[PDB]
């Protein structure tokens, strides 16, 4: 029978055979989705180890109460030992968003497997029915006094006995993600941002490294030194970012640096 390439679903352990024809060739591009864990109980309820691992996206639709989650064995990936530090870079790696009656975090994670897998949490009826209209700039500008009061006011209070997650070791709850997904709405009208594309030509052949490889002329240095650590991002939409520390005791900052579409034009 035929199938429409547009949409194929793969129940679990199970294969599915695409026969194509012997002429020309043979050549796709695809992209995977998982099924998105679904919980509208109430109440609380502990996922084992595997059950987060398998799924990598758990939506809550609370039909009357949002449950309280308690992952089991879960490593949160840290940067820093500084948790307010950490939430402001996690918040400014375009990690959380926030539409309708929908606040959505990337929750990174370690595990034996060599390398370190990512877990997203959609959280349905999270904002009351009155902010469930945001997309206008005057509606955002209107709930900005809010925004800058009274913090805890666009959730209602039947949800504020759970507003925290239990991980493995650390506790995360909601409240202080919104407030710098706030904060920094506000601020963008310590941490240093520079955008580069297709520019930063400065001579660089034989200045500082001599020549070597078939490098081109484009001559871009950061503005301070750094740290041994470095991190590489690549934003699902196609953005690339590293992120660099600063090598300072009592300060500790980072210079992110994005490459804009860089999947498409590297």
């Amino acid at each position: 029978v035929p199938v429409n390439i547009s949409d194929l679903s793969i129940p679990p352990y199970s294969r599915l055979y695409l026969i194509f024809e012997g002429k020309n060739n043979v050549l796709l591009r695809s992209k995977v989705h998982a099924a998105p864990l679904k919980i509208t109980s109430a109440g609380e309820m502990q996922l084992s180890e595997r059950q987060w691992q398998q799924q990598e996206h758990i939506i809550v639709k609370p039909d009357n109460e949002a449950p309280s989650l308690i992952l089991s064995e879960f490593r949160r990936f840290t940067i820093s030992s500084d948790k307010t530090f950490s939430l402001k870079l996690m918040c400014h790696q375009g990690m959380v968003r926030i539409d309708r009656r929908s606040l959505s975090v990337r929750l990174f994670y370690l595990r034996e497997q060599p390398g370190i897998g990512s877990l997203r949490l959609t959280f349905r009826d999270f904002f009351t029915e009155v902010m469930d209209t945001t997309d206008r700039e005057i509606l955002e500008k209107e709930l900005r006094p809010i925004l800058i009061g009274d913090t805890h006011r666009f959730i209602n209070a039947a949800y504020k006995n759970h507003l925290n997650i239990q991980l493995g070791d650390g506790v995360l709850n909601l409240a202080d993600i919104v407030a710098e997904y706030a904060r920094i709405q506000k601020e963008e009208t310590a941490i240093m941002t520079t955008t580069v594309t297709t520019d930063s030509g400065e001579l660089f052949p034989t200045f500082h490294p001599w020549y070597t490889d078939d490098l081109s002329g484009r001559y871009k240095s950061v503005p301070m030194a750094r740290k041994a650590d470095t991190l590489y991002h690549l934003t699902p939409k196609g953005d690339l970012q590293i992120i660099y520390q600063v090598a300072t005791k009592m300060v500790n900052q980072a210079m992110i640096v994005s490459l804009p579409n860089y999947r498409h034009e590297w």
